[PDB]
């Protein structure tokens, strides 16, 4: 029972909560153990649903978050009715605006390590990356930052809250060599 599990539970909200747990079993780690892991996953995960609300009504179609199974249908229902392609890997959302598929990161070291990693691992020329740090920082493909500026700027501060968080609970350098 460590301090960064009972953390995550009361920081994130229970259905980001139940989503993590789900993808973390599903690759066989376990939350209670993997906490680092876990506050990660949530994170992102909330990210990613900040991300969704950004835009229009109905701009993203969320893919992360779902099984593997399911995920990859929508993939493919979207490869198939757009002409886009199929990326290697699952991204995290598909922009019906600019007609592309988003990985979105979150880091706790350089925007521009990360960047180069994902790339590199996505193999995906196509799909669109964008880099959020724990700082304040961003990056992303053809510095095309897909949403308006207050968008984001309501991501970066979540974020520097959850550093925040996890500091004054010496839970921060723990979490931050983690990686
Ligand atoms: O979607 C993802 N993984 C499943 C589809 S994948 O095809 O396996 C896939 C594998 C790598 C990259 C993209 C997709 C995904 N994974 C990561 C990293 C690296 C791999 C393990 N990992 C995590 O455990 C993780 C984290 Cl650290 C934060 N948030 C969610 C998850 Cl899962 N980083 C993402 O940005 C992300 O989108
Ligand atoms: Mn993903
Ligand atoms: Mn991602």
């Amino acid at each position: 029972g460590s301090h960064m599990e009972d953390f995550v539970r009361q920081c994130f909200n229970p259905m980001i909560v139940e989503l993590a747990e789900k993808a973390m079993k599903e690759y066989g780690e376990d939350p209670k153990i993997e906490t680092n892991k876990f506050a990660a996953i949530c994170t992102h995960l909330e990210v990613c649903f900040m991300y969704s609300d950004g835009g229009s009504k109905h701009r993203f179609e969320i893919i992360e978050g779902r099984d593997r199974i399911m995920a990859w249908t929508v993939v493919n229902s979207i490869c198939n009715t757009t002409g886009v392609e199929k990326p290697k890997f699952l991204p995290d959302l598909y922009d019906y605006k600019e007609n592309r598929f988003i990985d979105i990161g979150v880091t706790r070291r350089e925007v521009h390590i990360y960047y180069l990693e994902k790339a590199n691992k996505i193999k995906s020329e196509k799909t669109h990356i964008h880099i959020f740090s724990f700082t304040g920082e961003e990056m992303a493909t053809k510095a095309d930052y897909t949403l308006d500026e207050e968008s984001r700027a309501r991501i970066k501060t979540r974020l520097f809250t959850i550093r925040q968080e996890m500091a004054s609970r010496s839970l921060w350098d723990s979490f931050r060599q983690s990686e």
